[PDB]
């Protein structure tokens, strides 16, 4: 029903930490601006309007940061908490939660006011700014697709069914279609629908030695961009994130955590911004993908 | 009798969709301004007047946009749409309408505000800034004349 | 843990009708007094005080009535229906419940406004006043104890 | 969908000027107050409260009466009209119209105020307070109702059918039910279903020197009241006004107008209140009732 504002740490991530800022002791009230601004470059000849390229500015956002604390103590202790968790984080994610949608953006601590103006127990009410890195994206799961045979039917399908030495028979319309392909399950689509811009991936590799990671087609299947890497051993896993703030390319065998960068297949991985199309997974047997696109205005 | 606003997104075009913001669930309401300024050039010599060209210049319209929705989902639905559909396409045309004239004049989306100062089921009353591209100008149908003996 | 205020046409009856006046569509805000004044008769005889019969009066209650309504044809049915339904019955039980309490008041209609001041989808916002017949009441269930050998 | 404000002149009469101040030349805006006050008569014996009789008050309706005149002259002749207009009669019905209800007042004009504060082409911008006579009434027509036989079916029904001579079957719950009555067109019900005040009623009388006029039935088949009339010739219509303000009980006979508070029985005519039951009609042919109905809260 009602909005729901979160504080995160670091998403996408185990140490992960949440303020709930709609009920929880530390609350978010009254954000400044939820909105966009817009700089078009639109000039005018003799009533004639040309127009440019649209530079969609983001505003900083403003809340109306409160405190329900029991104590002076309590109060004092939550406002050192909160403010050092984000600190802590060189950028906090802010969820926009309501009925209809989940956005999330990046931020960072741009103004912060503590006064001694308490109310009742020591209570705050202070107003937080913060720096706009990216307003809104939507972080969902990425999961392939698979192919079904369809189902075979006498005059239909192509088969040499019922009188011997059987029989098939074209007919207008109806004829012979073909019914499904020996060992469909071969066939997976990682379908890439809109353009998106960073993501988080656990890949399990299956051959030592041998290029292991992901690889980006385009619609008439041509590769723009691969993240991959040739390691020694075979890893248990390989822990991919495009975000740019934190860049992570590591591989993981057992409790052991190894920086994968300069493994990496440089002149392969062309761009981080993956195009409509499809993805294809390169020496692995598995793979856990989280897809995070940007929204302008939601 | 009364003045009409359309919001359309493509004009003369077969994906064009309508936004009634005098009738339907997103309103416009108190333009800024729909007039103009110029800049006429004018130097004098010696007391005496000269004047060289008027550049026309037309201000940005700032809207009181209002949503009418049924619940806080409903709102919300309203402002996720009607914005988004003014930036799938780079420019917006907006229809003036009068027992008089019918302009239309194409805006670029300059600013939009959204705020959690809501009153009843959710409703929204934000501010929505749009710079011109060309103000008031006559769509219409063009034929050949036909000559009789 | 938030406050529920309830308005019962009649209770201890099977023909009642409950109207949630903190969730419902017809919503009550704002009450002006809960507490109470009292005329403890206390007289002065040179600066000794003798005391008399304190006699605790019940103020009136005016709460700040809101409808929820999505259309106008709405909002004018939930106020007709709300205010008549009061009518009907010569009192109202009005029902208190928070955390730790669940007290009722038994209340008349002393008086209810109805203006053209109308927001979005034509919702009212108005002043209902009541007159206390008994404030704050325990209606609980008495069952008979039993002995044990 | 919005709201229809008319004021008129003589409503049930004739002679019935209407002003529309919802769209007319002369508005009414903003009504002070439409709801309503009661006075509950509450007495307190130790703590227990103890409820008499509520009075329900109605309170003046004060309109900011606005004038849309073209000229100075248009506008000055608006409120030399619509005040006078006011005047002429002792009272005014006013009309309360919604997508839900129509309902009535009667007015009496309380104050008018005249300014020399014109706005452009000599406008006006005044307040007009009304005294409340009667608050919301429902002003509806009145007609009785007709009952129809019903339809004869096989088995069902009292008939002696199918093989001579004729067999009607006892069954259980099926059995025999009788299909109408012979005639049944003789039977009419003017029926009274909620407690109504006044009534404009255009009486139909058959025979002279017969008293003509309508009784009323309680649930019983009882008379508590009746308007019953003893005339010498036969009036073409007796026209009855139960209003309490301006009563017409009057015998038209072409296009004379005779008075009928005389000739009328004074101990029939017990209260002017019709309760729940039926209405007959004495020694009338035809009838026509318009009946208005009161609602303390629209
Ligand atoms: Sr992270
Ligand atoms: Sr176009
Ligand atoms: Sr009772
Ligand atoms: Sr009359």
């Amino acid at each position: 029903g009602v909005r729901q504002y979160k504080i995160h740490t670091n998403l996408d991530g185990t140490d992960d930490k949440v303020w709930d800022v709609t009920n929880g002791k530390v609350r978010f009230y009254q954000p400044s601006n939820l909105g966009l601004q817009s700089t078009n470059n639109i000039w005018q000849s003799n009533g004639i309007g040309v127009m440019g390229t649209r530079s969609i500015t983001q505003p900083q956002i403003e809340f109306k940061l409160e405190t329900f604390g029991e104590s002076l103590e309590e109060n004092y202790q939550l406002m050192k908490d909160f403010v050092n968790d984000i600190l802590s984080k060189k950028f906090v994610t802010l969820e926009y939660q309501t009925e209809i949608f989940q956005v999330y953006a990046d931020l960072a601590l741009a103004d912060v006011t503590k006064t001694e103006g308490y109310g009742k127990n020591g209570t705050f009410s202070e107003k937080i700014t913060f720096d706009i890195i990216t307003k809104w994206y939507t972080y969902e799961n990425l999961t392939f697709d698979k192919i079904q045979n369809g189902k075979v039917i006498a005059g239909m399908s192509k088969i040499y069914g019922g009188t011997a030495p059987g029989n098939y028979k074209y007919i207008k319309g109806t004829s012979y279609t073909y019914y499904g392909e020996s060992d469909i399950d071969r066939l997976s689509r990682w379908d890439i629908k809109e353009e998106i811009f960073s993501f988080m991936g656990i890949l399990y590799p299956k051959l030592p030695k041998t290029p292991a990671g992901v690889r980006f087609l385009d619609d008439i299947g041509n590769e723009y961009t691969a993240i991959v890497f040739k390691t020694e051993q075979v890893q248990d896993y390989i822990l991919i994130n495009t975000d740019v703030n934190d860049e992570t390319y590591q591989g993981w065998k057992g409790t052991t955590a190894l920086n994968l960068f300069p493994v990496m297949d440089f002149e392969r991985y062309r761009t981080r911004i993956i195009e409509k199309g499809q993805m294809e997974l390169i020496n692995l047997s598995k793979a856990e993908f989280k897809i995070k696109r940007k929204a302008d205005f939601v």
